[PDB]
C-alpha cells in the first residue's frame, strides 16, 4: 500500500495536526468496515468527526449526513471511503464545501477526481489510512 500523494511524512503529521473538522465519507455503523474502526480512532483522539452516508442517519453517536455540504460546521477535511467511480460526486461537494484537504483511503483514489480537486487548489492525500499515519506519525512506540 503505498502512497500515491508525493507529500513527505512532515506535510502529513502537518495535515493532521492542522485539520481538526473531518467530514468522513462513506462513514458505517459496522465494526468491522474500515470506515468505522478509522472514524473510532479519529473521535477517540480529538478529531471533529462529521460522518456522511445516506444510508445511515447516526454512526457512532455522531449526526450522519447525506451529503458534505449538508454539514452546518466548516470542513477541513474529507476523508474518503467509498469506490473511486463515487469520488467524484464527493470532490465536488468538498469543493463546494471549501475543504482544504481531500483523503482518499486505501482502494478509493479516482485520478479524475483527484485532477478537478487539485485544480481547485484541494490539498490532495492518496491511499494512505488517517488512522494508520496518525498512529505511526503521531502515537507512540
Amino acid at each position: 500500500t503505498r502512497p500515491i500523494d508525493g507529500l513527505t511524512d512532515e506535510d502529513i503529521r502537518e495535515i493532521l495536526t492542522r485539520y481538526k473538522k473531518i467530514a468522513l465519507v462513506g462513514a458505517s455503523p459496522k465494526p468491522e468496515r474500515d470506515a468505522n474502526i478509522v472514524m473510532k480512532y479519529l473521535l477517540e483522539h480529538g478529531y471533529d468527526v462529521y460522518p456522511v452516508n445516506p444510508k445511515y442517519e447516526e454512526v457512532l453517536g455522531r449526526k450522519c449526513y447525506p451529503s458534505v455540504l449538508d454539514i452546518p460546521d466548516k470542513i477541513e477535511v474529507v476523508d474518503l471511503f467509498v469506490k473511486p467511480k463515487l469520488t467524484m460526486e464527493y470532490v465536488e461537494q468538498a469543493i463546494k464545501k471549501g475543504a482544504k484537504v481531500v483523503w482518499f483511503q486505501y482502494n478509493t483514489y479516482n485520478r479524475e477526481a483527484s485532477k478537478k480537486a487539485d485544480e481547485a487548489g484541494l490539498i490532495i492525500v492518496a491511499n494512505r489510512c488517517m488512522m494508520r499515519e496518525h498512529e505511526r506519525l503521531l502515537g507512540e512506540k
